[PDB]
């Protein structure tokens, strides 16, 4: 009711599976932090080991890629992986640039149990006086974690988990993060 099936294929092109045999252990997105898959740190690092990118039915195995950058703070939540550029094209993913979140984004939200059995979810997000959080009432679901806040201007933030359960949920504000945060 609150989702609407997503047909392989009509995904955001940037959207991403990550598998661990055959679960869904989350969602990421091809961007620019270099070029990279961003997606949450339990996803990449505190679930089973990540063994597969998946995108519309389409699946490539995960080889020792380095972890550019982690935080396995709740409120960070991130991974950023430094993916081949051929696995990137062997899946057909384009990237997506980090946009800066606002007071009020409409967004729309990608999540399921499995590449090719996708639903979306609508809401908005909102930004913090506590930068490095985003604050957003798209309906997601377990599985769901490091999916993308798409807005039509872009991705402004990354889905990470729940600010009160049920009622309003919570993303890590990329954005600041990368400018403020990171170390080159």
């Amino acid at each position: 009711s609150f989702y609407s099936p997503v047909k392989a294929g009509d995904e955001p092109a940037s959207l991403v599976a990550i598998k661990s045999g055959p679960t869904t252990i989350g969602f990421g997105c091809r961007t620019k932090i270099e070029d990279c898959l961003l997606t949450a740190h339990h996803v990449w690092c505190n679930s089973m080991r990540p063994t597969g990118l998946a995108k519309a039915g389409k699946q490539v195995s995960v080889e020792d890629w380095e972890i550019s950058m982690s935080s396995s703070d709740k409120m960070l939540d991130f991974a950023i992986v430094r993916v081949p550029t051929h696995v990137w094209s062997k899946l057909g993913v384009k990237s997506t640039p980090l946009v800066c979140p606002s007071s009020k984004d409409v967004i729309t939200c990608y999540g399921g149990s499995s590449s090719d059995c996708l639903m979306s979810g609508v809401g908005s997000s909102s930004t913090s006086e506590f930068t490095w959080k985003l604050t957003h009432t798209c309906p997601t679901a377990a599985g769901w974690s490091g999916t993308p806040l798409y807005s039509s201007r872009g991705v402004v933030g990354m889905h990470v988990g729940f600010e009160e359960i049920g009622k309003l949920n919570r993303g890590v504000n990329m954005f600041y993060v990368a400018n403020y945060l990171l170390r080159s």
